[PDB]
This record gives structure tokens, C-alpha cells and sequence, in this order.
């Protein structure tokens, strides 16, 4: 959730 809200690797949200 700290990246750009990418469901990959839990950078979603």
C-alpha cells in the first residue's frame, strides 16, 4: 500500500 496501488504484491490500497 505504499507503492502505486498495485494488486501484485500487496501495493494495492
Amino acid at each position: 500500500f505504499v507503492q502505486w496501488f498495485s494488486k501484485f504484491l500487496g501495493r494495492i490500497l
